[PDB]
């Protein structure tokens, strides 16, 4: 992740203008979609809470949890910390990061801070339900200027977005007013 | 240099205890002594700043500054960042980290915070001197309970290194309190 470190603008946009910020919540949206693309009842909730943090739920298969026989920690760390620009991207730019996986019955859970995992991922829970849910509090040592999400920017792409993955439910919720957006297209 | 942030403690010791916070210390010091043994004057000085930061000055050859074949950036960013513990750890472990480099007839400076470094080292100067200086800021995100420098248990261990390294002057101050020694065997 140093690479990114280094230099954030090659990696996520401008720093600065609010295009790389709202990039940060595009990146983690495109792999929720690509997980709830893959089982029938497909939703994506994207949440902007009160605190600017955005948090991305999807209801997928989750993201593998096993150990990475190569790197020595879970395949999920792997994808959050290894390397659209993926997000390990996001991650390496978030001051904070929340990642939540159901998967065969279980609840994971790990914290990231500046990309540096806190602890590995813990099974801390059972479960029914299977998902992978991301949410990320932007790092505010490299976003200046625009710093808070603007709920327009989020809900016309997500409607773009939503005629183009067909059967796929998605949900915006703006916890700092209580407005909410269901795009949900026929196919 | 992530691998040392996932945990610190592997690298530099107990981080709760002042153990880990001390150990910063010395392995910068560890580098500044192999320097001032490679020159003449041969003297290392230690400062405690009041801000809680600490800097180790040598009056060595300066550490190399031309471009690394194969990383592509300049040598001592290698060694601030690329894998006695190596103070690449310290780099890492420190929310800021000021290096200055006086070689060729030239200053370079260069600034890190938590290991990553905010622009190429730069010629910023000319000197008639040579020498290495680095000046860290430990992490308070790492560092916890035990955050403030402990002069004596500085003082402790640079003694012992004074007699092994017979002909290197070490000086140590605290600008705190304005306590001073001076170690030489
Ligand atoms: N946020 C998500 O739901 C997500 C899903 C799969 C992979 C990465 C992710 O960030
Ligand atoms: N601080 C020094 O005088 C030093 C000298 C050589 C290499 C790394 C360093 O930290
Ligand atoms: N505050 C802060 N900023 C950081 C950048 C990289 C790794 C750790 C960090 N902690």
């Amino acid at each position: 992740l140093d690479a990114v470190r280094k230099r954030p603008g090659m990696y996520i946009g401008d720093t600065d203008d609010g295009t790389g910020l709202h990039h940060m919540v595009f990146e983690v949206v495109d792999n929720a979609i690509d997980e709830a693309l893959a089982g029938h009842c497909k939703e994506i909730i994207v949440t902007i809470h009160a605190d600017n943090s955005v948090s991305v739920q999807d209801d997928g298969r989750g993201i593998p949890t096993g150990i990475h026989p190569e790197e020595g920690v879970s395949a999920a760390e792997v994808i959050m910390t290894v390397l659209g620009v993926g997000v390990s991207v996001v991650n390496a730019l978030s001051q904070k990061l929340e990642l939540v996986i159901q998967r065969e019955g279980k609840i994971h859970r790990q914290i990231y801070e500046h990309g540096v995992p806190q602890a590995p991922l813990a099974v801390t829970g059972e479960t029914e339900k299977t998902g992978t849910m991301v949410r990320f509090w932007p790092s505010l040592e490299t976003f200046t200027n625009v710093t808070e999400f603007e709920y327009e920017i989020l809900a016309k792409r997500l409607r773009e977005l939503s005629f183009l993955n067909s059967g796929v439910s998605i949900r915006l919720r703006d916890k700092r007013d209580g407005k909410e957006d269901h795009f949900h297209y026929e196919g």
